[PDB]
């Protein structure tokens, strides 16, 4: 029996709707359950307004891990800048059972579940473009020195509405967010949104959130993932299919080169071979962006023919701004307050 029985077999706190917390908060009900415990909707009968609550796991791992989580969402939230409200903004925290809780302002639901109710025809570019530009604009405010955090999970369910009619859009999760200068966890990232470096088992900085940025971008406007990998060799390859061998200065310094290529004799790259027969992967380089968006024929899958908002020219900048935030090299990938000065914002 766990934590007296207030927890199940998974240090997660069993949650029971109309339940009274320290004479204040009222569990209405459970929102969604993930790695690190729970998140439920609860009346905050001192303010008079409803909150969501993260409950952590019991559990030593977990809790200390989201004490970093506070500590950041403390450190962002009290910066003196207009840009610190595309950040969700902790009310306040306190154990519980045995439990940190987290209290936050209520949002509206993510962004793959905004996908999900066009049933993936994805949303309009002018949509996608006020996404981007809200992202871009967090980003830049997580890149100020004094924080230089990097969230390292960005990914639809982690962007939410901050109202179910409009385009205000909020990141939640620092659960696995670190600042610039500590220890190097591989491992780190969805596996869809995984940058090139984590990816290759290298040192990672801010530049890991444009990558994500970057494939976010392109599931909203067309659906469905970009880099779609069951694991990370097949993750390595869809990223190949798009981009090419990436560069042998990368390669060269990274230590999971060879879980995914090999070096000939005069220096250069190549996938591993495999074997022969097995066809599995379009051609280094031969799956465009450029058809995937649909620049030329209608947009993703045709989908967008003659429509306003959705000209040559609005795709050749769209894609333009992608493919800077998919760079291989993290040190010449886009950076936020230049990806603002784009002409897809125009
Ligand atoms: C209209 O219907 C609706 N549906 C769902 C809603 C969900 C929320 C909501 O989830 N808010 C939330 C969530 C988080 C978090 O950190 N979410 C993460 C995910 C990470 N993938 C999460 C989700 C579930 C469990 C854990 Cl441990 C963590 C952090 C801060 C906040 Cl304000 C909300 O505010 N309004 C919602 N309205």
């Amino acid at each position: 029996v766990y934590n007296d029985g207030y927890d199940d077999d998974n240090y997660d706190y069993i949650v029971k709707n109309g339940e009274k917390w320290m004479d204040r908060y009222e569990i209405d009900s459970l929102i969604g359950k993930g790695s690190f415990g729970q998140v439920v909707k609860a009346y905050d009968r001192v303010e008079q307004e409803w909150v969501a609550i993260k409950i952590i796991k019991n559990k030593k791992a977990f809790l200390n891990q989201a004490q970093i989580e506070v500590r950041l969402l403390e450190l962002m939230n009290k910066h003196d800048t207009e840009m610190k409200y595309y950040i969700v903004h902790l009310k306040r925290h306190f154990m519980f059972r045995n439990h940190l809780c987290l209290v936050f302002e209520m949002l509206s639901y993510n962004l793959y579940d905004l996908l999900r109710n066009t049933n993936f025809r994805g949303v309009s570019l002018n949509l996608t473009r006020k996404f981007a530009q809200q992202m871009c604009t967090a980003l830049l405010f997580l890149a100020t020195p004094e924080l230089s955090i990097i969230h390292c999970d960005l990914k639809p369910e982690n962007i939410l509405l901050c109202n179910p009619k409009r385009s205000a859009i909020k990141i939640v999760d620092f659960g696995s967010s670190c600042q610039l200068g500590q220890r190097i966890y591989q491992y780190i990232q969805s596996r869809f949104y995984r940058s090139p470096e984590v990816l290759l088992g290298m040192p990672y900085d801010l530049a890991i959130d444009m990558w994500s940025l970057g494939c976010i971008l392109v599931e909203m406007h067309t659906g469905e993932p970009l880099f779609s990998g069951a694991n990370e060799v097949d993750q390595m390859n869809k990223i190949v299919e798009v981009l090419g061998i990436p560069p042998a200065h990368i390669l060269d310094q990274a230590p999971k080169a060879r879980k995914f290529f090999e070096k000939l004799p005069d220096g250069t790259w190549n996938l591993k071979k495999t074997k022969d027969g097995k066809r599995e992967y379009k051609p280094p380089g031969t799956r465009k962006l450029h058809n995937i968006l649909g620049v030329e024929t209608g947009g993703p899958g045709g989908r967008r023919a003659g429509e306003s908002g959705h000209t040559v020219a609005d795709y050749l900048k769209f894609k333009d701004l992608i493919l800077r935030m998919l760079d291989y090299d993290p040190k010449t990938r886009i950076q936020p307050y230049y990806a603002l000065q784009h002409s897809f914002f125009k």
